[PDB]
């Protein structure tokens, strides 16, 4: 059984926790307590009463922007990062929201081909932005678009 709730600040520590086991270059603790309140729409998906997977997204307007995502190592190919991105656009698009951006580290051809499945298009490249374990790589910014506009043609 999955859940999919907002993340609450008494949810950090949990997604703090998942952040630790399923990301080499994890977030600390001040910067998941730097990503939260009035302009931010975080979710966390729960299987089995325990949290599984979250995502930390800040809307400023009419745009949304993903600032993390993870699943628990323990989770993987269970769909849960799929559930959890459908849910989000889900409700940024109830919301109006134009676009849904994010950035992915260029050596990380699965999590872009799946983001390419959900409509998401490259919009640019950022020259050995990341650092790895070895030198440099490059980040891809993604852009999806998800409501449209609707005044359409004026008449009076």
């Amino acid at each position: 059984m999955n859940t999919i709730s907002s993340l609450e600040t008494t949810d950090l520590p949990a997604a703090y926790h998942i952040e630790q086991r399923a990301h080499a270059f994890p977030w600390s603790e001040k910067t998941f307590a730097s990503n939260q309140g009035e302009r931010y729409l975080n979710f966390q998906l729960t299987q089995n009463g325990k949290m599984a997977a979250f995502a930390i997204t800040q809307v400023v307007l009419d745009e949304a922007t993903l600032f993390n995502i993870a699943v628990d190592p323990d989770y993987q190919r269970q769909g849960l990062g799929r559930a959890l991105l459908e849910h989000l656009i889900d409700e940024l698009e109830k919301r109006g929201v134009a676009t849904l951006w994010l950035e992915v580290r260029a050596s990380n051809a699965a999590a872009i081909a799946l983001y390419e499945s959900l409509g998401f298009n490259e919009a640019t490249i950022r020259r050995n932005y990341y650092p790895t374990t070895d030198g440099r790589e490059d980040a891809i910014i993604m852009a999806l678009p998800i409501s449209m506009a609707g005044e359409n043609l004026y008449f009076q």
